[PDB]
DNA sequence: ATTCTTGTTTTCATATCCTAAAATTAAAGGGAAAATAAACAATACATAACAAAACATATAAAAACCACCTCACTAGCGCCCCCTGCTGGCCTCTGTGGGCACTGCAA
């Protein structure tokens, strides 16, 4: 019922609109007091401030290293310790852990 | 002298009036059965008052519904070795090409 004007975006929640909205106004009111970079919530400046320092607080629970966001442990699980591998390849046998 | 009209009392007469006995007839008096009316008492209907039940409003009491925030997942593109195999000179060690001095044989 929902529907976009700037694209083909349909949703049924009006709340996901809204954020669509956002997301084509481009609402960026979280800068860096370090750099010049600039965010539109406060989860990203808060990892990109996690970068700027070392405050990696998601540790790894099968070695001693650290990330600043869940999807890299996630990865490296699934690289180094539970060697997941979801997507194949079709002729060879070959499968990673990122599509890319 | 004889004949003829006219006015007035006498007396029958015929209708009327009065009188009384019958009859009679309607009034009127009383006995009694209907009979309407009326005085009183009873029943039913209608009206008013009191009390309670039903209806409507306010309010707040959980409670339901909607929207926003947040903490993750899902894509995304580099990023960075890393390993592995071919490729293109490079160089030096065998190996291809040659000039020429040297020898053994038999004149
Ligand atoms: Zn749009
Ligand atoms: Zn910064
Ligand atoms: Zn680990
Ligand atoms: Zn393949």
């Amino acid at each position: 019922t929902f529907q976009c004007e700037l694209c083909s975006y349909t949703c049924p929640r009006r709340s996901n609109l809204d954020r669509h909205m956002k997301s084509h106004t481009d609402e960026r009111p979280h800068k860096c007091h370090l750099c010049g970079r600039a965010f539109r919530t406060v989860t990203l400046l808060r990892n990109h401030l996690n970068t700027h320092t070392g405050t990696r607080p998601h540790k790894c629970p099968d070695c001693d290293m650290a990330f600043v966001t869940s999807g890299e442990l996630v990865r490296h699980r699934r690289y180094k310790h539970t060697h997941e591998k979801p997507f194949k390849c079709s002729m060879c046998d070959y499968a990673s852990v990122e599509v890319s």
